[PDB]
């Protein structure tokens, strides 16, 4: 049960999709983006997670909201890395798969950049939410 | 397994620690230091891989050569980051572990640079190499 280490700060609230995860592959990405991505939820088999940030509308106050991005992944697709930008929050994330390269949830890529390898693919996230994605942590099919 | 892209240019040869990698895990990480990283050589549990650099003695009319830094790890011991800064060839190489950071293998590090994370630690090294390494690529356990 590799992971990797937890990229982002202490506030929101944890979340957990291992539990989730059983019930096989991911096959979809759901994300809002904007300046930042301010949620991710992704599909196991046919099952969504929970909505993981944009806690409420009254978030407008402190970011932008965003569009709705989704990526609906093919048979075989796996996410296979993952460059993130963060500091306090999640500021920027691009995924990569085994398929194609999937454009970046998030315009702004200022802060701290990290390329992480996901070995076997992506099994399933943890992080942190509220009005936005504190942070994230990859674990990975291996 | 899955690896990160190849970082660095298209001189020297092709080497691939692939089938060395089967006899076991990083032990041990030996490089050539200067301002710049001009070998490297793992060891996979007790096999020595060939010197990846530093071809011969007159690649000094090209770079400075370094001393030798040695660094063993200990049983459990992985690596899991390496900032690489890179452009015609490699030039700098500092290793994390998930027991420390070591210190890095070139003291300029003013060319693009790049963090990659390996959860579960590296596996093997790939790249291209003559008279100093040319490029290098991480492979992760799955
Ligand atoms: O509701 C008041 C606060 O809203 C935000 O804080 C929530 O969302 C943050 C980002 O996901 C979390 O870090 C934080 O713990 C949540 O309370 C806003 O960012 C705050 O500045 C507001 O005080
Ligand atoms: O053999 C003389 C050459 O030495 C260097 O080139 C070798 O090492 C380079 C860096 O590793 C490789 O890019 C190259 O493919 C090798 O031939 C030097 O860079 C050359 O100028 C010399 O001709």
């Amino acid at each position: 049960q590799v992971a990797s280490e937890y990229l982002g700060g202490p506030g929101g609230d944890a979340f957990d999709d291992k539990a989730l995860a059983q019930n096989g592959d991911i096959t979809r990405i759901e994300m809002q983006c904007t300046d930042v991505a301010t949620y991710i939820k992704l599909r196991y088999g046919k099952v969504d997670s929970r909505q993981w940030g944009w806690a409420n509308e009254n978030c407008i106050q402190w970011s932008k909201k965003g569009v709705k991005v989704v990526h609906e992944l093919s048979s075989g697709e796996y996410i296979t890395s993952a460059i993130v930008t963060y500091g306090k929050y999640v500021q920027s994330i691009t995924f990569k798969t085994n398929k194609r390269t999937l454009p970046r949830c998030g315009t702004s890529a200022t802060e701290k950049s990290v390329t992480v390898l996901i070995p076997g693919g992506l099994k399933y996230i943890s992080g942190r939410w509220g009005c936005r994605i504190d942070g994230l942590r990859f674990h990975a099919k291996c």
